């Protein structure tokens, strides 16, 4: 039973020097920021075929369906906020499912992005990871810091903490 204390070490202790704007966290699996998800280039490159946007809303990351128009892609926004005290566990469950489906996919390439792909977006595949992957919360988190740095909000961790109880059950 990891203390809310001891994941916040793991976090900052094993960190890079740099941060991309995006990396594969996962197979088929990324995780980036707003600048990743704007660039459609790019996008197009990796041949994403799933965006999950953590930061919708037009006072965040107002992308939207409309903006990825000419590309074949499947949109998922979700308006959540990114301070301690925003409930983004209540997104687990259908996120995950939403991920895995994509996943079971030959062509499926998921891209969760925040507007900086650390806390909300890192969230997100934390609780994929744990859900869908049978993993603990401390694995997953081993797993996706291996490929970029990242950091939840103390209240995400605290969700995730209770999450981690609920599956180890």
């Amino acid at each position: 039973p990891p203390t809310l204390a001891s994941l916040q070490r793991l976090l900052w202790v094993r960190q890079a020097a740099t941060l991309n704007h995006i990396d594969e966290v996962w197979p088929s699996l990324f995780l980036g920021d707003a600048y990743a998800a704007r660039d459609k280039s790019k996008l197009i490159q990796l041949g994403i075929t799933h965006v999950v946007n953590a930061a919708a809303g037009k006072f965040q990351v107002d992308t939207g369906a409309k903006f990825y128009r000419g590309m074949s892609l499947e949109y998922y926004g979700i308006e959540a906020d990114d301070n301690p005290f925003f409930d983004l566990s209540v997104y687990f469950l259908p996120v995950a499912r939403y991920i895995r489906a994509a996943l079971s996919v030959p062509q499926g390439r998921v891209l969760v992005h925040c507007a900086m792909g650390v806390s909300r977006s890192a969230t997100l595949v934390l609780a994929f990871l744990m859900i869908c992957e049978n993993m603990t919360l401390v694995e997953a988190i081993q797993t996706v810091q291996a490929h970029r740095n990242i950091c939840p909000n103390s209240g995400f961790l605290r969700q995730l903490q209770v999450l981690d109880n609920r599956l180890g059950r």
